[PDB]
């Protein structure tokens, strides 16, 4: 027989099968949890493809009796315990480049939607607001601000963060970034200003946008304490991970006006609902259903790449043949 | 007594009066038409301040018995018959620089809102759509496209058009422009590609954005004929003037899918209403209530400048003391 590969949290495998036809039997589970995965896959699955809707703990990982490779169809892999996965002898890889510029463009659109209130002006138009006089335009568009001279604070100057910084400079933004893992001099190469502490970033930025990965040290990076270190009436953008922000702390900040507005493509609990969660009655809120990454070309691009990574793992040597394995440190 | 200056289509004159206190008696009419302007102003008004909500024809102009200067608090002056105004000996000026980058930023936000469907994804979230699976994200975000490699066609490479072009290049856009009034070589200075005809612009652009002024030769520039010259599934953005687009021709294009989406901050008839007009049932439509220009700094900036232009006209020599008079050609 052929090695079994399973799409854990999905149903469509059309893009991947031309690549995996002669190398593995491909099945799907469409499961939000390992509860919903039939034991046939748990016992025989050699490879696994998954997105961001199912999380795998050590307990989940130990239920797979033959799994050897997990390929995350996407850039983020915070939903996988790569540390223990490596312990159990399971390599974990991702697809980091497919949606970089897509995410940066959706970030800039969210930033612009806060400064220009375009989305809010649109919603007010569908709700029947009549804007006839100049005074009424200033009123319903109240809060719209000039961008040139504003300081954009970038938290995490990675691949998406850099694309965000380059675009932000074209609008007159003065871009700052805080990245405690980058080597010395990265700011000189890109003509940006850097800060040492997260408090310095928040203290100087008129609008803060998150572009870091969710790791064991930055959970609730934006919390009730760090939120008090932001400028009065600042902006918050988050297309990275919902686990980075304490929504209850953010909710109160929006209600009291300490944060003038927030744009969020990710949330602590997804799918996101305006009726449930700490943001139920939070004002000045724009939210997208975790779609900052999605383009037709990016969706196909990352699915074909992940399929090839799976192929390399089955016909090559782990983890040397892999291209984007992220847990070679912990892989026994 | 002092020379009378009147804010025709407005009520607030706080910003302007510190500048005009010792030079003119300032009053307001809050009138949508010359019908609503009391004859006291029609007879004695020497200067006039107006926005874009009241239009002045030759008939309207001839009702002013002492008017000598009209200052449009804004960049556009298509709502004034400057030709006949000059005939009647009435100089007309504008404020062209206050909201250039504001308008370009709102343009880019509208462009990004079409490519990224951010505004539409937000509205769908408030309406209760549950986006839990990857397949559902591709579905509700259907239509979102990659920007790099896309060709943005700019119609009118003026002050706002240039700011739009510079920003568009930072996103990977390949920017084209059509401006039959610019001198030879303007494309070389800014590193852009130029086209001779409006049909060439529409034939090559994936997304067309209007940045021209409404003049006697470009009314309904986007009409049923020129609309058929655009690419299949193209984008339309308009933060210039609603009179440039034939909304009935655009309405059918959106319904048939010939245009995938349209973002409009101006309309043929304002204030805009989703229940009235040729766009009543037009799909894939984003609209803002003519607010692409507005910032707090731009609003104050253009009102103080216009007040100073009025001052220069009253204490100086017309039209030599004026800074931004646009009808010196026709001014007798
Ligand atoms: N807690 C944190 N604060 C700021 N930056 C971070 C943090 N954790 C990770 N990063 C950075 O975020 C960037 C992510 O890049 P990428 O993986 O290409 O999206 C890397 O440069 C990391 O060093
Ligand atoms: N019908 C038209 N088609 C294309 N460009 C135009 C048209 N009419 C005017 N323009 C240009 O639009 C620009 C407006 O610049 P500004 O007045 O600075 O916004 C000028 O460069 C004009 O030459
Ligand atoms: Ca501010
Ligand atoms: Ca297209
Ligand atoms: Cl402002
Ligand atoms: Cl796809
Ligand atoms: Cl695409
Ligand atoms: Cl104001």
């Amino acid at each position: 027989h052929m090695p079994l590969v399973a799409l854990l949290d999905g149903r469509d495998c059309t893009v991947e099968m031309p690549i995996l036809k002669d190398v593995a039997t491909v099945a799907f589970c469409d499961a939000q949890s390992t509860q919903e995965i039939h034991e046939k896959v748990l016992n025989e699955a050699v490879g696994a493809l998954m997105y961001h809707t199912i999380t795998l703990t050590r307990e989940d990982l130990e239920k797979f009796k033959a799994l050897r490779i997990i390929v995350r169809i996407g850039s983020g892999f915070d939903n996988i315990d790569i540390k223990s996965a490596g312990d159990l002898g399971i390599a974990v890889c991702n697809v980091p480049a497919a949606s970089v510029e897509e995410t940066a463009d959706s970030t800039l659109c969210h930033i612009l939607n806060l400064y220009r209130r375009a989305t809010w002006l649109h919603q007010a138009l569908r709700e029947g607001t009549r804007v006839q006089s100049v005074e009424q335009i200033r009123e319903v568009a109240s809060g719209a601000a000039r961008i040139r001279g504003e300081t954009l604070g970038i938290i995490g100057l990675g691949r998406v963060g850099q694309a965000v910084a380059l675009r932000a400079k074209a609008f007159g933004f003065n871009v700052l970034f805080y990245d405690p893992y980058l080597s010395d001099g990265v700011e000189r190469a890109l003509g940006l200003q850097r800060v040492s502490t997260l408090q310095d970033l928040l203290f100087h930025s008129d609008c803060v946008t998150l572009h870091c990965g969710l790791n064991e040290h930055n959970h609730h990076l934006i919390n009730d304490f760090t939120v008090k270190q932001m400028r009065q009436g600042a902006f918050l953008v988050n297309t990275a991970r919902g686990g980075l922000v304490d929504e209850k702390a953010l909710a109160q900040a929006l209600k009291e006006g300490r944060i003038r507005g927030a744009a969020l493509d990710v949330h602590e609990s997804e799918p996101f609902s305006f009726s449930q969660g700490p943001l139920k009655d939070a004002p000045n809120l724009i939210c997208t259903p975790h779609a900052a990454w999605y383009s037709e070309q990016a969706s196909i691009e990352m699915r074909e790449e992940a399929a090839r990574e799976i192929r390399r793992a089955i016909t090559g040597r782990i983890p040397d043949s892999l291209k984007n394995c992220v847990n070679k440190d912990h892989l026994t």
